[PDB]
């Protein structure tokens, strides 16, 4: 009966409980509007070439927390009236935006948008890219088909709207129904580990590696992780290059070192110089026939493998069992945006059908005894299939306090998007806000800010995963851990999640440490923290 609920349109038609039939020239849909807890869901499906299909539409809010597709891009709250369009990076188009045509002209959230008050959210993204425009001061909601022909009906990705005063309850309470519609995988264990990449970044070498091997028994590490830095060239991941050993004798070395072998890929993602690429020029995604950049990294053109040809998920399943057969059972997988990007594949099969095609075969290889953490990754396509997610940017050994919020790395974005996407934490996957950086010398975080990031990751339950030079770790990077794994266990809340000041209060009920509430400003760069 609300006056915003009339003036709601779904599927061009007012909103109101029932079955109902949208027969244009192109395409049909069926779908069903139903009254849940808390608001409305409307499923369905759609035959025939529903290309942009607009879902629904309503006036928009001024102030809205949007999300970014993939990791590394923001979550945060923005003012709907005044958005002028980014300018958008050449080399990284795609991490934007997977319809780029959108963010060129209007704000786009992906997934999800929230209000002061009310959720609206796609519960899946198993075929179409679900998102949303404030086009000309309204909202309007978009499941994205490619332009893919479906002869026979296909379901929707269910769209809910929320309504609750209590903003974070919802964005839980979406996150719940999105856990249950994709058969979330939240594990009952979290790892602890170590990763090489925030202190070595390319530069690691396996002499090093061996150093932070034998001091890492002197901490609580299940997880030896070796980042982007031992193979040859990008989708060359079974070549080593400098003074590495085989990826065979790297697992066998931490192995036998009495750590769980982990290593990081970009599975979807080969250079133009790599050997697999030009062994297979026809195994990438194209555009006019010709091999189409995904993105620009390592000084190369990076092309995205076109996952609706078998010969790649082979390819994909022989490279995964390879690893999962030398002993690693940890799987860093990065850049998986590449795989969904938008562009002419083999099969007339959405770019997300392609992607959740490829990730599937990546969890079949390595089994259900295998951690599988997704990087650089579309979020929703993952749910049910990654056991943890980097939610955030990546962090740095700085804190980025004039460093602009573009999805670069930086502490303090970092740390925010693991604020302001607390919620899927323990209902989508295991949420990673990425490494701790403890040490005490080559680093330009303070002491302060070090205990504000770990303290802040303890009492989200976050995946806690150390990035040093363990050599440079002492006391003061010592206790921080110690008290940080303290913090761990609870259920999270950010209770002020549409705050525009970077200024949050953090409850999590049930840690270690039992209630506990955490204020912190990232601006300021100081917390306050009370165990009870
Ligand atoms: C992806 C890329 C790298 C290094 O190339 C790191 O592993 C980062 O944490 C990931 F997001
Ligand atoms: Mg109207
Ligand atoms: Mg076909
Ligand atoms: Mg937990």
């Amino acid at each position: 009966r609300g006056s915003h609920m009339a003036s709601m349109e779904i599927f061009g038609k007012t909103f109101r409980e029932g079955r109902f039939v949208l027969k244009e020239k192109n395409f049909t849909v069926e779908f069903a509007v139903e009254k849940i807890h808390l608001g409305w869901k409307i499923s369905g499906r759609v035959k025939g070439s529903p290309g942009r299909l607009e879902v629904l539409r309503t006036k928009a809010p001024e102030k809205v927390l949007v999300n970014n597709w993939q990791s590394w891009g923001p979550c945060r709250v923005v003012d709907a009236f005044s958005f002028k369009p980014p300018e958008i990076d050449p080399n990284w188009r795609y991490t934007a935006s997977v319809v780029p045509d959108v963010l060129e002209r209007n704000l786009q959230s992906d997934y999800f948008v929230a209000e002061e008050g009310k959720v609206y959210g796609f519960l899946s993204s198993k075929i179409a890219h679900p998102f949303f425009a404030v086009e000309d001061g309204e909202l309007v909601a978009y499941l994205e088909y490619f332009d893919v022909e479906f002869d026979d009906f296909v379901p929707l990705e269910p769209l809910v709207v929320l309504e609750d005063p209590n903003t974070p309850l919802l964005l839980e309470k979406y996150a719940e129904l999105v856990g249950m519609e994709n058969n979330a995988r939240v594990p009952k264990h979290t790892p602890t580990g170590w990763c090489s990449w925030y202190h070595y970044f390319l530069d690691l070498t396996w002499e090093e590696t061996l150093k932070n091997l034998k001091l890492a028994k002197n901490f609580p590490f299940e997880v030896f992780q070796i980042d982007d830095a031992y193979e040859k060239d990008i989708g060359d991941w079974l070549v080593t290059r400098g003074d590495f050993p085989s990826v065979e004798e790297m697992a066998k070395v931490i192995a036998e070192n009495g750590f769980i072998p982990g290593i990081w890929t970009a599975p979807f993602s080969v250079s133009e110089t790599s050997d697999v690429f030009n062994e297979h020029p026809d195994w990438v995604v194209k555009e006019n026939g010709e091999p189409k950049m995904a993105y620009r990294n390592w000084n190369k053109k990076i092309y995205a493998l076109d996952l609706s040809k078998d010969e790649v998920l082979n390819w994909l399943f022989d490279l995964f069992s390879s690893l999962r057969k030398m002993g690693y059972r940890y799987f860093k997988i990065d850049f998986l945006f590449a795989g969904a990007v938008p562009g002419e594949r083999k099969k007339n099969i959405t770019p997300i059908q392609a992607f959740r095609k490829g990730i599937e075969t990546i969890r079949k290889a390595v089994g259900e005894d295998s951690f599988i953490l997704g990087c650089g990754s579309p979020l929703l396509p993952a749910v049910g299939c990654v056991d943890g997610m980097r939610i955030g940017p990546d962090t740095a050994p700085f804190w980025g306090e004039h460093i602009e919020d573009n999805g670069a790395p930086a502490a303090r974005w970092a740390l925010r998007n693991a604020i302001t996407r607390y919620f899927m934490h323990d209902r989508f996957w295991l949420n990673d806000p990425d490494c701790l950086i403890l040490r005490e010398e080559k680093t330009d975080l303070t002491q302060k800010e070090k205990e504000l990031y770990s303290y802040t990751c303890g009492v989200l339950d976050n995946m806690i995963i150390e990035s040093d030079d363990l050599s440079l770790v002492r006391d003061h990077g010592k206790k921080v851990l110690k008290e940080t794994l303290e913090l761990l266990g609870g259920r999270p809340r950010v209770q002020n999640i549409m705050s525009e000041d970077l200024r949050y209060e953090i409850v999590s009920s049930g840690t270690l440490s039992g209630n506990v509430k955490i204020v912190v400003d990232l601006n300021s760069r100081e917390y306050h923290l009370e165990k009870e």
